[PDB]
């Protein structure tokens, strides 16, 4: 009778339960009593709910309110000096971390601090918070904050539920991690010695407490792992294992492990687990390290897009695991944690019943596993097989899914297609006389504050209860705002705030051929912020304008230069769900030629400054080096270049990038002339540097966009000296890290008359 395991499941809520009381507690509308409650409310629900459902092998400390790696980062003590010293609490010291804090003294005692870097969680939308260690940082098991993987296992036990912890490995997180910046002669991986006693500790608690089995990710097996690193598993794990410790079960998913299958092929684990829906063929390679005693999970249902699964195809997989290595050692799985997908399809009422047969979000993926693992223990699923069969053939044929005018369309791509008129150097000397812009010039990103009341009257205008009429008039106002200001501030190159973009890939899918978007769709990006991506189901085209008749009031209102907003074709592809048939590759093209004509639309409509977004770009970098990673880079700057190669000279091709480890050698093949680069967030030590020899021009991101922070006009000042002593003035442009939808106005108002206050100091000074 085999068995089932899902690996972690969405901590958000159904109607985003966890994101209302979390924001509620940030500003000080409920307790922390009243948060913790609720999160146990959570846990409790999810976790009965996989009960219910059949799984046997079921997550506890999966949940987290903000971040899984931080709250280890919390619970080792990692946790940088400077946040120390103003007597927070745990849960807030944790917050600070992730999204710094600043109060003046009130009873309450006054505090300031940033918040710590925040990046790609490997080639995901979900972006961790990155540990940061410090020669002085000492590994010791926390217990003022309670221990929660412990509390955790504890609570779902008190309800007759059995959980298998998950914990990430020492390995993936250290080399995850970074030294901070008192501490930059440091390799994260050589602290291993210090913080295994650390991880023992914890390990033994779990035992004690009832865990007969942990789930320990290693995810970076799937990666490029230099030989030295590989040695240390062995370490590791011959530090851990024993009498005194739960099973390990040495978790691995997102890619291909063999090239690392000697660091791991004489490990003491009670078993692994690998992702045979990515990379189905390392099965044969895998199974073989298996000295007896230990398991294999077998990753069979995607925890990373949310097509249906295909029972066939699937228990085909878990069959030929079970031929290599018997029946009772082996466990149908999630490839991945569901941490990636929505929570439950059946909430949504607006999709044609068609589309949706085709699909699964998390709740569904627990009936699937369910009923593989049925299958393969010879128990009578008929029905479902049948029924789900069904639900393939459907997909499998399908008028929706082709557009014969779009696959031609594409044989029209070329080097001319994705080339510009000329080159930068001599399309600046034309826009510097065409916008006459000052040295040092300022401009943001895209987004302001995303109000209540622009969410309130979106969602009036979705269900009818105003006109389109009435909502043009509601978004002209806010434009107008957001124009208004800018002026007041004192902002060179304009932007419109997006007021009437719910999301900048979503409010893309909601108009090209091709796609499906989601109502309650809902998938956490990071800490209380989450999206609803849409998913690609055909083959895309642009049937109308887009964003022209916004952007052209935008214009009209102001005598300033005004961007115009995209989103670029590799990241429409990266925050959808993408298509269960055919490549990226094809997808992306699909979208540059489609994005074309919105650009061209938008120059023609007077438009002739333009941003497209393309901060995926690295995100969906291919895990691993070799032909697959060298044909990302060509395409996938290709695309981009196919949407913005047909622009006059005259025309200004802005882009922007944040949260990820960028590459500027890739980022450069887009000869986009500006971007901006999300720099003060992130604490890169590096980016300065690494981005010495960009050709042409660029704004490293002032400052830190996801926190209230205020920052002192002092703080602009030397960020911009700092970056001047390796750049020159000519190239310069002062911007934010990102946008500012999160944000709310009084920060916004008062961080960019700093930034602009700051700006026009360098710019008398040259
Ligand atoms: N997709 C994506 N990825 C990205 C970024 C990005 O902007 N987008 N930037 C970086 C960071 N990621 C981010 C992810 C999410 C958000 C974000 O702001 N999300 C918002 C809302 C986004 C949204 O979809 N807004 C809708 C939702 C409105 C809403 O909630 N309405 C209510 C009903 C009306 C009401 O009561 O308010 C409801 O559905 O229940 C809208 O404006 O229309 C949030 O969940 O806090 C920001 C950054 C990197 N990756
Ligand atoms: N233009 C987007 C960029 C987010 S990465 C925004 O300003 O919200
Ligand atoms: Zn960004």
């Amino acid at each position: 009778m085999v068995q089932s395991s899902v690996l972690g499941f969405p901590r958000i809520g159904g109607q985003r339960e966890l994101k209302k009381i979390t924001e509620a507690y940030w500003s000080g509308k409920a307790t922390v009593e009243e948060l913790l409650a609720k999160g146990k409310e959570l846990r409790e629900h999810n976790w009965k709910l996989q009960q219910k459902a059949g799984v046997d092998i079921i997550p506890s400390n999966d949940f987290s309110y903000y971040d899984q790696v931080l709250d280890l980062s919390l619970l080792f003590n990692a946790i940088p000096e400077r946040y120390t010293k103003f007597d927070l609490a745990p849960i807030d010291v944790l917050f600070a971390m992730g999204r710094g804090l600043q109060a003046a003294a009130t009873t309450q005692a006054a505090v300031d601090v940033t918040a710590l870097e925040m990046v790609k969680w490997f080639d995901s939308n979900y972006h961790y918070v990155r540990p940061t260690f410090s020669h002085s940082t000492e590994f010791k098991l926390n217990t003022a904050a309670g221990i929660k993987p412990v509390d955790e296992f504890n609570e779902a036990k008190a309800l007759g539920v059995q959980t298998r912890p998950v914990i990430l490995g020492p390995v993936s997180y250290l080399y995850l991690g970074k030294a901070d910046k008192d501490s930059l002669d440091l390799e994260p991986i050589s602290l291993l010695p210090k913080i295994l006693p650390v991880y023992k500790e914890l390990l033994q608690k779990l035992k004690e407490a009832g865990a007969e089995q942990v789930q320990i990710d290693e995810p970076v097996l799937v990666l490029d792992l230099p030989e030295a690193v590989q040695s240390k598993f062995k370490e590791a794990y011959d530090a851990l294992v024993g009498a005194d410790v739960p099973e390990l079960i040495l978790t691995t998913y997102f890619g291909d492990v063999r090239p690392n299958l000697k660091a791991i092929e004489n490990l003491p684990v009670a078993g692994f687990h690998f992702d045979f829906v990515r990379v189905p063929e390392q099965l044969d390679e895998v199974a073989s390290i298996l000295k007896d005693g230990q398991t294999l999970s077998a990753g069979v249902v995607d925890g990373r897009n949310i097509w249906k699964t295909d029972f066939a195809k699937a228990s085909a997989v878990v069959q030929k695991a079970i031929e290599k290595v018997g029946k009772d050692k082996v466990v149908v799985a999630t490839s991945s944690s569901l941490l990636h997908t929505p929570v439950d399809l059946e909430s949504e009422t607006k999709l044609d019943a068609v589309i949706k047969d085709w699909f699964s979000f998390a709740t569904q993926k627990l009936d699937e596993v369910v009923v593989i693992a049925k299958n393969v223990s010879g128990e009578d699923v008929s029905k479902q097989l049948e029924a789900n069969a069904a639900s393939i053939k459907a997909r499998s044929e399908s008028s929706i899914t082709n557009d014969p005018k779009v696959q031609e369309r594409l044989t029209t791509i070329n080097e001319a297609l994705a080339t510009r008129k000329a080159a930068f150097p001599e399309r600046l000397t034309e826009q510097k006389a065409k916008y006459n812009l000052p040295l040092f010039p300022t401009t943001t990103i895209g987004s302001f504050p995303q109000t209540k009341d622009i969410r309130i009257n979106r969602n009036k205008f979705a269900k009818g209860q105003i006109t389109a009429e009435e909502y043009e008039a509601f978004i002209n106002k806010e434009i107008e705002t957001v124009v208004r200001f800018q002026e007041e501030i004192g902002l060179d190159v304009l932007v419109h705030g997006e007021p009437e973009r719910n999301d900048m890939v979503q409010y893309f899918g909601e108009q090209l051929n091709g796609f499906a978007f989601t109502t309650n769709g809902w998938v956490q990006s990071y800490g209380s912020r989450y999206v609803r991506p849409p998913i690609i189901v055909g083959d895309v085209s642009r049937p109308k304008a887009m964003t022209v008749k916004e952007s052209v009031y935008a214009q009209s209102i102001t005598s300033k230069p005004m961007k115009g907003m995209l989103t670029g074709p590799v990241t429409i592809l990266r925050w959808s769900f993408p298509r269960d048939d055919v490549s990226g590759k094809i997808q992306a093209l699909q979208l540059g030629l489609a994005l074309r004509d919105e650009v061209n639309d938008l120059e023609g409509a007077g438009i002739t400054v333009i941003q497209v977004d393309e901060p995926a770009i690295r995100e969906g970098l291919p895990l691993r080096a070799g032909k697959e990673r060298s044909d990302y880079l060509n395409w996938a700057a290709q695309s981009f270049r196919v949407a913005t190669s047909g622009v006059e000279n005259s025309t200004q091709i802005h882009s922007h990038f944040c949260y990820s480890d960028l590459d500027p050698n890739h980022i450069k093949a887009l000869d986009a002339d500006v971007v901006s680069i999300e720099f003060s967030k992130k604490d890169d030590p590096n980016y300065i540097q690494e981005f010495s020899e960009y050709p042409n021009h660029i704004g490293l991101g002032l400052f830190d966009i996801h926190s209230p922070r205020i920052p002192s006009k002092q703080e602009f000042v030397s960020r911009i000296e700092e970056i001047l002593k390796v750049y020159p003035a000519s190239k310069f442009w002062v911007n934010p890290d990102c946008g500012l939808k999160t944000r709310g106005w009084p920060e916004v108002k008062e961080s960019l008359t700093n930034m602009v206050e700051a700006a026009k100091e360098f710019r008398a000074k040259y």
